[PDB]
């Protein structure tokens, strides 16, 4: 038993990233460079119906990921409590969430799931839940999370990455991520 | 700025380590024995004095009396103090617990120690360990340890600056108790706490124990009704630092 367990990040591919988004724009494109440069695929989404969004999302669920490391999914910047903001309506983010339970995506099973959620719960195992609340040039959470991304995204373990981006946030508001990962989480770079 | 800051833990004290233990509950609640939860009080209780605490016990109290207790600690010092740990063994849905005879909402309690109402405790790391769910009737499949299990009831929310909060298990997952060896998250947090207490970052511990209950299995012939009810534990963390408990 290895107190030093890693994910098993060696897949062919790291694996999708969407990105909703509903200076809000600062915010999409630095998190799209910065989930680039960490080899994730990125999919970006503008104010989608709620029809279409649930449509797009369990497409995503649904396709392989077998030969993926994990998967990202960014909600920026719609939520509040429980919810996010499609154009027309709230949803569950439970409901979009669950699609990647590991009952419901077989790939995905063992491999971390990452949520991140913006402001104006949902439970799994290997999940790990990130919301920026418990500017021209961006918002302080994403700008953070971004500069951290940045600089320690391809060495530092991912949660004290995230520990990280609470500090800086909370010097100036505080963030919070919940875990239900049950190994460390590392992005060194592939191939 | 350095990306291996640590909380200081240079205090005189390690801190308070809180108990409070609930095993039976007044008739009005509709509430099940909580049997095996005094193994998890003293399991818990070796584990943090071990670690510096000093740990303070309460069974069975009424909520007046609780919320009595609880608020008597956050209005001591707590300057000498690296930290403060608290944990509830009792059953709760939602956003509450079960004291003896009634409901308490969780972030009643938490709010006690949030930087203005407890200003000895700013920037320290505070820690909530929460094992608590609704206990129901179990169908039993068949015709000394036991292992109990019910659905997680309790929202899994974190609670505020330096929090750290610790839950046995998430939504749509099953905490399991052992009538004689206690909790499975209690089990796997001491036994962790044991071996790697004293070196190991804590959110890194309890990501060990996240893994240690999650890989549980129930035995079929042993207790057919329990499996597969996955247990996934959760922790919430608004902590800003590393958090270690080296020797002090």
């Amino acid at each position: 038993f290895d107190p030093a367990e890693k994910y098993k990040m060696d897949h062919r591919r790291r694996g999708i990233a969407l990105i909703f988004n509903h200076g809000t724009c600062a915010d999409r494109d630095n998190l799209t460079r910065r989930f680039s440069d960490l080899g994730f695929e990125v999919k970006c989404f503008n104010d989608l119906k709620a029809e279409e969004l649930l449509l797009k999302i369990h497409e995503v669920s649904t396709v392989s990921h077998a030969d993926a490391d994990c998967f990202v999914c960014v909600f920026l910047s719609a939520g509040e409590g429980n919810h996010i903001y499609a154009y027309d309506a709230k949803i569950e983010i439970q409901t979009l969430t669950g699609l990647f339970k590991g009952d419901k995506c077989h790939s995905l099973v063992g491999k971390p799931k990452i949520f991140i959620i913006q402001a104006c719960l949902p439970a799994g195992a290997d999940f790990l839940m990130c919301y920026s609340v418990a500017t021209v040039n961006g918002s302080w959470y994403i700008q953070d999370l971004c500069e951290m991304l940045g600089k320690y995204g391809s060495s530092l373990e991912f949660t004290e990455l995230l520990t990280l981006v609470n500090r800086k946030v909370s010097q100036r508001q505080v963030p919070c991520f919940a875990s239900m990962l049950t190994k460390k989480l590392h992005f060194f770079p592939k191939s």
